[PDB]
């Protein structure tokens, strides 16, 4: 009943300092026609520390989406800075790809980026304010948390 599957997914551009952007390459097949627009989301963990700080970056809608396998690349800037905490920024967040069908998520993939700094003094002693701009995001592609949700494609 599926009209989207995501088959490949990897992440690109890292690791790179934390003002890299979020490179994600997906190929999802349609099984079926989609008549709605397909929601694709970035939404990243904003802290670990109070994960209501999550935010959402980038949505990338596709009206409509036609029956294939499709492989396109999903790109958003750095999460806000702001939102990111002192004792998490030098740490592990979580992006979360969601995907958003009739109002309901069937997917979310939790790729976990690893937040360290570069300069291997900073890596000794973490600063009271966390500096974004010495951070290097290493999105450990190689684990994904993919949490699919069993939701209905079809308006029933």
């Amino acid at each position: 009943m599926a009209k989207v599957q995501v088959n490949n997914v990897v992440v690109l551009d890292n690791p790179s300092p934390f003002y890299n952007p979020f490179q994600f390459e997906i190929t999802f097949e349609c099984i079926e026609d989609l008549s709605e627009d397909l929601e694709w989301k970035i939404i990243y963990v904003g802290s670990a520390e109070s994960e209501e700080y999550d935010q959402v970056l980038d949505s990338v809608l596709v009206g409509p989406v036609p029956a294939g396998r499709h492989m396109f690349v999903f790109q958003a800037d750095a999460p806000n800075p702001g939102l990111i905490p002192d004792a998490d920024a030098v740490g592990v967040t979580v992006v979360l790809i969601t995907c958003t069908y009739r109002g309901q998520e069937f997917i979310r993939v939790g790729y976990y980026v690893n937040n360290e700094y570069t300069e291997t003094e900073l890596r000794e002693n973490p600063p009271v304010k966390p500096d974004f701009s010495k951070l290097q995001r290493n999105i450990l592609a190689s684990n994904p948390r993919v949490t699919r949700f069993h939701i209905n494609w079809e308006d029933n």
